[PDB]
């Protein structure tokens, strides 16, 4: 269960190869965060012992996220999804990760053009029940990230994520919210946190255009006040798509730069988020 | 403990005489609220039995509020303050009221020009302990309303109000917040609710200029999200100074109309507030 | 140039057929709006005389909007695009419409998977000049609506829209903003309006989740203040997808109801927006 | 008229005596601001030659503000008001200041207990006309600052400020707004800027609780969007009562620290404000 402030490492590498891991860890120490979120584009390619040693040497904690590739979208190909998640779960555990979170129930770009069906949710629930048991056997948790309607048609709101978690009824699955998605989906941004309050262990603090937090349209005071009010003691992870490699940015509809450079995003956005966290007593 | 929506009868009556009481109860039923807040400007003159019958006949609940007159400000004249609050407490209880709230620790217009001192707080503590015991004997609670720096120099934030309630140590004093005062005093409006969460039983939903809720500078979404997040189950009371008699309006620095008339304030503000209450699941 | 308050007819109908036209117009009368916005998604299916007659009979102005079907995306099939727009232009004029607006430059759901090319914008420019010439021949104007990154990759912000319009050189193309889209795309929502200032004649007052204005995450005070500040005088139109036009469903990604029903949205959203327009003095 | 960013010197000193002036000007230099606002509350006590040399040495511009002492309130004692303003104006000019601004029309803490009257405003107009003449003779301008109802009963909104400027008919009096006061007085904070637009040349970017800008309740996005929309090119000045000049302490009502210290307000507030100025393109 994460604690404090962290950063999504896409700001310094989307590929967790050896130089990428080193560059992300160095950045994390520079900005003095408590944890990093490691994206696993290609789980088999990850050097678990290098990463584990980096994290322990520099007293850094970690979790991992992914989205399922189309060959393994849980809604329609659940056995492939179980297989893909078991690999990702095992890499996460081996490198010292405490959790695998993100769109672990489908992939960026699912859309049937109609509302989500019961059969789609049944497959997801089966995929998630299997994956959670494999996660508990390796001592880690699983996260369900609500994402906006355009990225996935199945889980877009805090309350939909909670409804999936109750179906499965596994102890070790938590909700993962993202203010960039909440800014589109939640009927008042605080409502996402409210609906998910019993299961919220992680939140992406991302600006409305994936740019510099504080300089967009997210209602930060509402967000931080509501987190304080529910007693949120999970992970506060900054996410910006700045200096994300172009072929992974184009995939999530980044057609133009989200901010000038890392030095605007991290120099303005991290102090802003940490000050707000202090202001509302989360620290 | 109060529950649901209510209205400060300021809008129809600042003198709770017999026809004022009738008019205010009539308005309450027209807007179909759950309770009214009766300002007790002159407690001795209140006809308790008349009001009690009005409330019971019409299945309305009620509480009362005041501020201490200068001859009885608790910080400097605790014995007079005690005498004044006993009369108010007894009139509140006799008319069927469930609490006496407001600036019961001081007066509107108190200012020494320097920070509140420990001797002032000792006097207030002694007054409040005596007042709360007298209220327990009559079966009612007392509320300590945080008001802004210009109205009183002693209790301006939820955290100061909580500190006083812990000093006194009495079970039947709760915190009373006001969004108009909070908009000035709280370092992030939701922090006043957070700080007072253990003790908060009543809140005035008043716009930043005492006009029409929804049409000023208050952070309504943060306020309602935070109230829902702490699980607030007490009273939601609209306060606007529209149609307040002139001499009372001047006492509170109303130098110009806050709003066009009651049509705007209750016709626009009450639906806005009840819609927000519904939006964030307080209903 | 449209003036006052209007509604996009998805409030009341999926399709602009004869029974849909009859019901939408009757509903617009009931709420005393000044204009309706008619989706022009199947031009050869619209009974223009039946619509024109209803407009005159009921003292109702109108304009039309569309997105281009993939067979005529200007980005890539410019010649098809020009010819589709000439037809839509002609039918807009025939029924009494005063402009054709929206995503007239491409698809709702158009995505190459990479950033837009100057060749794509070269084709759009050609399409738009040709179209604006034909619109001039029928006495109507064209509007270019900026939409978010997931619905189109070419024109996402007021500033992009303005650059396109300045390239084309037509006197009769205006910018059309939508608060739902700016909520995602603009770095501070008022920046969309500021950048579009010289050309902004139409805006969709659409909530962040396409639901009821005032009950999402859009920054309405900033929006209305900035519109007042720039002297906005064009049209103010609600857009809530209670009913979803079939040809654009896939791209609009409404997978679940945006609000309880049509009466919630007009009953709560329209007073809220009229009240904000009066609050900020909008012409 | 001023340009760029400045600070009210109460950030760094209580009194504009000689060691205060040295401390304030040295602090200003570390933050690289363009100007400082010097209180002019005991005009005979200001060493103008020492201040001027400090300002020119360190390439800092300056203006002054004050509130009138009760012996010289223009409402009631216009002849004394004129004589006090003539001396304040001369000292402002002698030290290199470019305007005298603030509550030049009355007192910080002035209240009759009743609403303002024509006789009061007629006296203010007579005083300001004489003052503006004397200001023109020394080559500086005068500002009228709207302050909230508790600090003064005469000029509380931008529209009231403008009305006084037009009642006086001078050509060298501007309007001075303050977000801390607008947060209470304006019916939507942008409305204060809108109403004052033709005359607005100076604004106090002060947080709702006089603390750190960005960490209170002011609607900064609406403020900066609206300032950009009207083409604001005047001074942008912080005002945080880290130190309280004793002559106005009673009226300003700072009873508890507004923030931890000058390092917090300037280290977090100034970058927030600069970044917002950049975001909305005032630069
Ligand atoms: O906001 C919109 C959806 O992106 C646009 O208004 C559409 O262009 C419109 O519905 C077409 O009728
Ligand atoms: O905001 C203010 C009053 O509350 C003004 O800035 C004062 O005029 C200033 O503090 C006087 O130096
Ligand atoms: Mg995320
Ligand atoms: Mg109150
Ligand atoms: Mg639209
Ligand atoms: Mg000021």
């Amino acid at each position: 269960t994460m604690q404090g402030f962290g950063v999504h490492t896409s700001m310094w590498t989307m590929n967790w190869d050896r130089p990428g891991a080193e560059r992300a860890v160095a950045a994390a120490l520079k900005y003095e965060v408590d944890f990093i979120e490691i994206p696993m584009l290609n789980p088999p390619a990850v050097d678990t012992e290098h990463t584990r040693a980096l994290l322990e040497k520099n007293e850094l904690r970690a979790l991992c996220s992914l989205g399922l590739p189309e060959r393994a979208w849980a809604s329609v190909r659940p056995d492939a999804a179980i297989e893909h998640l078991k690999v990702a779960i095992d890499k996460t555990a081996d490198l010292g990760g405490e959790a695998l979170s993100g769109v672990i129930y489908g992939g960026i770009g699912e859309r049937t053009g109609v509302p989500p069906t019961e059969a789609e949710y049944d497959n997801i629930a089966r995929v998630l029940s299997a994956a959670a048991k494999h996660a508990k056997s390796r001592g880690i948790e699983l996260g369900v990230e609500a994402v906006n309607r355009y990225e996935n048609h199945l889980i877009n709101t805090g309350w939909q994520a909670v409804q999936m978690i109750e179906r499965v009824g596994a102890d070790n699955i938590f909700v993962h919210l993202d203010t960039y998605h909440m800014n589109i989906e939640e009927k008042g941004v605080g409502n996402g946190i409210l609906d998910a309050r019993e299961h919220l262990k992680y939140i992406h603090l991302s600006e409305s255009d994936r740019g510099t937090p504080g300089y967009g349209t997210c209602g930060w005071d509402e967000i931080f006040s509501t987190l304080a009010a529910i007693g949120f003691k999970g992970g506060l992870a900054m996410e910006s798509f700045i200096n994300m490699p172009p072929e992974v940015a184009y995939g999530l509809a980044v057609w133009r730069p989200v901010a000038k450079d890392e030095e605007e995003v991290m120099g303005n956005g991290l102090p802003f988020l940490r000050n707000k966290a202090k202001q509302y007593g989360l620290i």
